[PDB]
């Protein structure tokens, strides 16, 4: 199981580099320079970087600062060839943004927070990104009077329709991917699941180039089924980009490793992204990004195992799902539970819904004690799936 | 806080008429005559009465029981007055839907599911009721590989459409809301929140005519904030019906009371529906319907009582609601925090992307630590709505 | 992957023999007879079978009726070499007991719920059952007011210390197992948890003969970590029986088959009670016993599937903790995480309180930074586990 | 609704003092001086004041240090009269502390974590604290193989009973309290709840000096009914210390004000603190110690104003518990619901299991349809309990 740059593995400048403070306690790890993470990440197996500007850029740096880090950065990725596929924005760390950046009741946050957005479109198009993302973790509240929600989603809409209209004005190959959180570090967030953020789009001006970024986590979080999520993203053709790492229930934001949560979800997320839908339709074609936070009790040989554990993670998981979906008996199961049966349109080529209630079998004479018979025989067609991901079979 | 018909306390027949049973018991209670809870309900001070067919008439029901059980009922309703706001479906009972009605795998048992649904917008058009209902209890899976979700999505979208199309057909005055639940029956339920909801609802033919139906306990099933919910509902105008009940956390359905379990949240949700956005928008005018069961514990004085209590608790709650935002301290303690501000456009009138990222004031000569200086006053604004909660102020 | 006799797999008769009736639907399935069950489950490879006193002798049942169907009972046992472990009684469907059974706040259906336990005892001595289970589904409330807290545990304590010297009197080789639930069917059910539990126990007169009856699915609908519960039940020398099954997720109990849930966690339960302890200590050598529901999805075909799924998942998970506890690589790994260390005592014999703070190299002249640098490397030991459990290694 | 200190409420200096850096963010307020701290809580009507080792003393304090510290410290509780009835060690917040304190792999970093606790007994002693806390925050693991779970109940009771047994040896008057915490900062914390902890403690050798700390949104955080829990603590005579505060479900520890959190169970919290059990039994009378943490949108004002705030509301729910448990129409309805005979014993005096099994109107003879009928009212009880709530009574 060795990755290749064909496979298409992003990380998070921020992942490998979280020096491990969280909210009792400070860094076990010291900071970690870009230049190194690049470097590291080609000798992995990675694919590309993605970073927010301040994980590169400090927030006071000085012009001559940012060019001289630019030109470190630059020169790492033309040694090593990897890609920047991503680059989002922080509107979380400086205090300034206590209240959220796009949603803040300040005016004038609210004002910073967008040129700040704008300045790092300008940089997301120079580095190559086709994905901009944005991640509201301040916009929300702990408290149902601190906020006016109708006011809270016009002026996210504002937000993101004015990054969007500039992309379109600039002329850059960016789409924008909305990454929706629940909660932390908010009491409640906005936009907190896929749905929510899905139906958001639809209310924006220029939502043709804005679209989802999922994180298994963050879905899970709420204890939602992760591979229903993306399903409904793939099927409103709005999958944009996707996190993956691992989750261990409903707690704080855990940043396990993918795989290191819930496996059999993991697994079903696997067959979803590689094998598609059993009755086809679109599949995903973007980076598989991690975004997870190595243990804060591991030294720095653990997070390049870290590291590298994602990737093994997902060629494991992939390789179980293709043996899976190939096994003949499992395709008989598959028929057995209709799950092909499920493709078929219900009604009849041009059979109106006058004609469907007029139709005394389908209705009147149906009888609806013996279809209740059917053995839909889910449980076995669970058992081989479990079977194929223990390597069982 | 007595209630009278204006006030528009709407409840369901399966509600005072849930007669215990539970996956761990059989019922405590004798079953309700409907003829019966009509006239109890109008003695309470209801508006209305909701059901869904089989709560009135059996699945078996012969042609002859149908006329009588709907004299008696038209009857009853004649007699005391009481409207009929809502009508709903039952593809969740019988054992024919054990994997949906709209979803089902089985292509036979989709078409039948269709058919009872077409059917019930007739009768729900005879019975003056303006929202049909479609809560898709049994669409979902306990296991991963059960399904094709994007076939799953298309399923319910054919089933859905066809039902609006036929509304459009017959120039019957309905409107389709959906109900959203997470979990139970089924271990993941598709459209599991608002946001699914009203995502979904965008990829509608006939999507014009089709809203939703949040519940209280529902959303807090998954751990969101009701209210948060229903005002994205409210802005994307899709607030067709609500749900009040009460949830005390994330587990099984309780279906408590309205106020019996998250009470702050009882308490916001009040103050949105009466009050609406502080800056203003749509509101809400529906029926407010009490989706509850009586606790099995409870004889049938209980069950009168919890029916009361459902309308005490909503009344007490509004009292509380209006005294709070015509608090003159609480209107000041608003325009500190903010609330006002965020209703304020972002950009200034025809200001363009590029004519912000320029302005120095907003971005380059902006002076982030001091503006993080603000004192938001979020906790003192919380503060004043509890006091205001427990009749303090 | 052939269960056999010493396996110790048991399967309790409600399991197999649950008919589908959630709160939403009646049942999908007939009946199952209880010779049948016998007769199915021993041919599949299990040891013993366990009930609940009405899952075999119905509430209403005439003495002469009791007597007919033990005497078919007992004969099939015979038939089939089947034994009976544990025995347990139906507390909670009747209505009766709608408030409880020992903690009902009606003082005749406490004495009527003690005297149903004391002639189920007698019965569970005549099976040979050496395991007796309490679970008090319906003690606990919905409404914080409606118990006084000190007096429910009086009388839980009342009612459980009643059973043990009753045990005790007759001399029957029998020790009681609590199996605690934090909610369903109550909001709240009192002992929540396995240390609720263990505490509790701790209070009795009799507790010698009292320990506990952990669930899988149950410490989850708490969000805990199963292995982590049992493993302080076991290291207190009170893990006297276990259920097993799946939960994906705190939602209501959803009683899945052992495996089809959260299957690391899985993983490592099997690896606690086959294996032990890395340094040694407790085993727990009871049966493994089932408390699962079959998928009302499924026909009877899925019902005897489900129950061969549960002694599969049990048998391979257990040849790859083996293959995992086996390897040298992990054997190293381990050694480097300090698994090991963490058995040596932190006080060399003899030392006392007051040696140690005196003691200069462990406080005062601490390298504190030294010791942080260790690399604890649980990554690397968590992706060697999961390669295990994926068969790859 | 002037606290006054025989009201008892004591405060944390990490809770006032805590200056806004939460995982996603730094600080948002400057550092307050514990003089400062001192000085503003005495005046706010505080009784005392708790305090972690570091709170105060920096890790990296020199002997002149602390001495300067401590004197200007022990001045200011002089000049006020603050009491410190409560000090607790911080062993989470150093990178060394990584893998815990006492039961942290590395047996060199338990034997330091050990003398820090020591150290800080005597500091306890030192200063009139009766209650010494432990919070084991770093206690546990991410991943189920990163532990011998045996291993860390062994290492976690030899660091308690050491420090236990040198408080025996040393006459101070200190007893030892247990912070149960379910997750955060560690995926699983062990003694994850009270239950946990409760159990625990009865394996101690010193046992007898050991209680517990119940912490309201550390409960909650497992879903847990915490009203349920001190009840079960209090029960046992184990309720030594408490931390009270505000969660609004499952998700990160958000430490709101109390009352801000779950209301009706504050209520009820209240209530059993204050009033007791309604059939009389144990009493706390320790102190009311607020355990929160003023929200980082919000500059010192509504740090006060966060402190006077907790105070309010328990003040408040106070009142209407007083109201709400003198009402007569109260006591009427808990007599119907059976609140005082739950308090009855089940047995007669002098009556045995076999004469109870042997009495014919308690099993044979027992009419249970009748029983059944009983309406117990809890709805009823319910709604009086929550008009009292909100004032309304
Ligand atoms: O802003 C993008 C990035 N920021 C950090 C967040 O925590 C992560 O979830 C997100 O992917
Ligand atoms: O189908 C509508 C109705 N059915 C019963 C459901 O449980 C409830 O949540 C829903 O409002
Ligand atoms: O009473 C024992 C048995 N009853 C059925 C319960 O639902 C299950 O949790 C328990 O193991
Ligand atoms: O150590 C005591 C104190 N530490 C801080 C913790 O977060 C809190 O839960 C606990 O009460
Ligand atoms: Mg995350
Ligand atoms: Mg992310
Ligand atoms: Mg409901
Ligand atoms: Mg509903
Ligand atoms: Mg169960
Ligand atoms: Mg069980
Ligand atoms: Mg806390
Ligand atoms: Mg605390």
């Amino acid at each position: 199981v060795q990755p290749t740059p064909a496979d298409h593995f992003t990380f998070g400048l921020w992942t490998v580099g979280w020096t491990g403070a969280d909210p009792f306690g400070v860094a076990t790890r010291k900071n970690l320079d870009p230049v190194e993470a690049v470097h590291k990440l080609a000798e992995l197996g990675a694919y590309g970087i993605t970073f927010h500007d301040n994980d590169l850029i400090p927030f006071d740096a000085t012009e001559a600062e940012r060019e001289k880090i630019l030109g470190d950065f630059n020169q790492a990725l033309k040694d090593t060839g990897l890609k920047v596929p991503m680059v989002t924005t922080n509107l979380f760390s400086h205090p300034v943004f206590k209240d959220g950046g796009f949603t803040s009741n300040d005016r004038s946050i609210r004002r910073f927070a967008l040129a700040k957005v704008l300045h790092n479109i300008d940089l997301a198009a120079e580095m190559g990104a086709e994905t901009f993302v944005m991640w509201g973790g301040r916009e929300g509240s702990e408290y149902d009077g601190s906020k006016d929600l109708a006011a809270a989603l016009d002026r996210m809409r504002e937000g993101v329709d004015t990054a969007a209209g500039y992309i379109k004005d600039k002329g850059y190959n960016l789409r924008i991917a909305l990454e929706p959180k629940p909660n932390e570090p908010r009491g409640d967030i906005f936009l907190p699941t896929v749905g929510h953020g899905l139906a958001f789009i639809e209310q924006l001006e220029h939502g043709d180039i804005v679209g989802l970024n999922p994180e298994t986590g963050h879905e899970q979080m709420a204890g939602l089924n992760f591979t229903h999520g993306i399903a409904q993203a793939l099927w409103a053709e709005k999958l944009f980009h996707i996190d993956l790492n691992g989750q261990r229930g409903i707690k704080y934001d855990q940043d396990l490793v993918f795989g290191h949560g819930d496996l059999t979800s993991a697994f079903f997320t696997v067959d979803l992204l590689e094998n598609g839908f059993p009755n086809g339709g679109p599949k995903y074609t973007g980076p598989r990004h991690f975004d997870y936070k190595p243990s804060r009790t591991d030294g720095y040989d653990g997070v390049w195992d870290s590291a590298k554990a994602n990737m093994s993670m997902y060629l494991l998981l992939k390789e179980r799902a293709l043996a899976f979906r190939a096994d003949p008996e499992v395709q008989e199961a598959m028929k057995t539970s209709g799950v092909f049966e499920l493709g078929e349109t219900t009604l009849n080529a041009g059979e109106s819904a006058a004609d469907l209630m007029n139709d005394s079998a389908s209705f009147a004479g149906f009888d609806a004690e013996a279809a209740a018979e059917r053995n839909f025989a889910f449980i076995r067609l669970n058992q081989l799936a479990i079977e194929h991901l223990l390597g069982s079979r």
